[PDB]
């Protein structure tokens, strides 16, 4: 029960029994969060109690020192000193922003905001009483009914409790007989396992114990002179030789920021460092197994299939890439997510999609993977990671984690300014949009980008939009375009997602699970003129999902104007 503060590092004896993840605190930084907080219970070798027979005295404002116990002022010895005075708190060895993290309930963006403004020892505390804040609420929200077919069904809930959303951010287990998800009285169960499951079976909240955090979300920086702890090669294929200054500031610092706008090649950059460093050994980590796998399929390419594992939990989340080595910790090339990294050392390490990541997850890496070089990619202007207690306001890319706010305040190190993928008239709408005017285009004008502004009809299942006569819209548009029927249709809601499925029987996905992922034709519906579907970084991603074409059915004038497309008048 002896340690650090939290805020000065000065050893303590003293903890804050009210703040959920129970701190250390010295006795100056004690003192100023019981006067300031709600928060008065202090902990030490034994809690700062009275311990008189039926006294529930607990403030420790009201408490003494007499003898070796602890009494309140109506059992204290006639010799007696107050715990608080001197504007200390009794204890061995004898700020703002501290109350806010430990007192705030993480609904607000302001919460978030100063989870990422604060000193590098408070972004720890933060992002451990978030996750903990996040897994209490998890044990609160609110059975099939009748099982009418392989892929749908009707539920009834529990009594007294609200129900919980029915989308992919919440994951039901079902009673260990594996990982559920529902969507929307019909309803989809798509169980990632197969087991059987009559009438009267239910299902819970998967929930994961948080661990108290000890690594820093980013390591010390430090600049070097020389390439240190790597060997470059000479003989670089001429398909990497763009990136050869790039790879050697890799090998010149501890961490290393990558801004890649969509298109521009941020696996074939992550995947030709191995053939730039031919004898080290690499771990390729991300917070999601799509990540992962975009990374293995590039490797699968370049780099020798006799190197290369990938370690799967037993958890079987999702069915990942199985052309590798399963679980295979030693290997030269391992790809593996943060929440299954194991405990070893690399001599790079990659973060990819690091606009996903959140301050934990930094922390995760750090603590699992001892490394010389730290490499992190992504793209500040593309989506966050889900905060689900999150309800009044927007978080900021400043605000994602560390490394976005490096990368919005002093800039990447390094950026891609050539997107491949998208056709001119795309690239030029998020360049002016999120970009600065600084990607460029590699392709023409496809003439296949066009616009419509209608705003048709918003119905909503609970809380998801849908936009129908936008469907109507799009099916018309399909009926006069039959080469577009190949196309992928995306909106920024599961539900309108769910109707077009059924009406036009074109593959479907969501804007935020689209992120990653490239398709030639692309159909997208805004649905509503909300700031969910308003929102430049979810507009960004995704129209520069198309690689020929791309039709937009807008609700929002402003970015209807912005888009360089052709209009199209029904
Ligand atoms: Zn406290
Ligand atoms: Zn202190
Ligand atoms: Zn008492």
């Amino acid at each position: 029960a002896v340690g650090a503060c939290v805020l000065c590092n000065s050893q303590t004896s003293l903890r804050c029994g009210a703040c959920i993840r129970r701190p250390f605190l010295c006795c100056k930084c004690c003192y100023d969060h019981v006067i300031s907080t709600s928060h008065k219970l202090v902990l030490s070798v034994n809690p700062y109690v009275c311990n008189a027979p039926g006294c529930d005295v607990t403030d420790v404002t009201q408490l003494y020192l007499g003898g070796m116990s602890y009494y309140c002022k109506s059992h204290k010895p006639p010799i007696s000193f107050p715990l608080c005075a001197n504007g200390q708190v009794f204890g061995l060895y004898k700020v703002t922003d501290f109350n806010a993290i430990a007192t705030c309930d993480w609904t607000n963006a302001g919460d978030y905001i100063l989870a990422n403004t604060c000193t590098e020892r408070l972004k720890l505390f933060a992002a451990e009483t978030l996750k903990a804040t996040e897994e209490t609420f998890k044990l609160s929200y609110g059975t099939v009914r009748e099982v009418l077919s392989d892929r749908e069904l009707h539920l009834s809930w529990e009594v007294g409790k609200p129900r919980p959303p029915l989308n992919r951010n919440y994951v039901f287990t079902g009673y260990q007989i594996g990982e559920y998800t529902f969507e929307k009285d019909a309803v989809v169960y798509r169980g990632t396992t197969t087991y059987k499951l009559n009438v009267g079976d239910y299902f819970v909240l998967t929930s994961h114990t948080v661990m108290p955090l000890s690594a820093p979300t980013l390591v010390p920086q430090e600049h070097y002179v020389r390439i240190t702890g790597l060997y470059p090669t000479l003989n670089i294929s001429d398909e990497f030789s763009s990136n050869v200054a790039n790879y050697q500031k890799v090998g010149m610092q501890k961490y290393s920021t990558l801004q890649g706008p969509p298109g521009t090649g941020k696996s074939h950059f992550a995947i030709g460092l191995a053939l730039y460093y031919p004898s080290a050994r690499i771990v390729y980590t991300a917070c999601s197994h799509a990540a992962v796998d975009a990374l293995c399929e590039k490797a699968l390419k370049y780099l020798p299939i006799d190197k290369c594992s990938r370690i799967i939990p037993a958890r079987a989340r999702v069915e990942c890439f199985d052309k590798f080595k399963v679980n295979s910790t030693l290997e030269q090339y391992v790809f593996c997510t943060v929440n299954a990294l194991p405990e070893t050392t690399a001599d790079i390490v990659v973060f990819d999609e690091i606009s996903m990541a959140t301050n934990y997850d930094l922390s995760v890496v750090n603590a699992r993977l001892r490394a010389k070089h730290y490499v992190y990619i992504g793209d500040p202007a593309q989506l966050p990671a889900p905060r689900t207690l999150l309800t009044k306001g927007t978080l900021e890319p400043e605000y994602f984690n560390s490394v976005c706010r490096l990368m919005k305040t002093i800039g990447p190190d390094m950026f891609l300014g050539t997107c491949r993928r998208c056709p001119a008239e795309i690239v030029d709408t998020v360049s002016a949009l999120v970009y600065d005017n600084k990607l460029k285009a590699h392709k023409d004008k496809s003439a296949q980008c066009f616009k419509m502004f209608y705003k048709g009809v918003i119905t909503h299942d609970v809380s998801s939009a849908i936009n129908r006569p936008q469907i109507g819209v799009v099916r018309e548009f399909l009926t006069r375009n039959p080469a577009w029927r190949k196309a992928v249709f995306i909106s920024p809601y599961n539900s309108q997602n769910a109707v077009a499925s059924k009406i036009l029987g074109l593959p479907t996905q969501t804007v935020d699970s689209s992120q990653g992922s490239e398709y030639d034709y692309v159909i997208f519906t805004q649905t509503t003129e909300t700031a969910h579907s308003c929102n430049v970084n979810r507009f960004n991603v995704a129209i520069t999902r198309a690689k020929v074409g791309i039709l937009c059915i807008m609700s929002d004038r402003d970015l209807y104007d912005k888009l360089q497309f052709t209009s199209l008048e029904i």
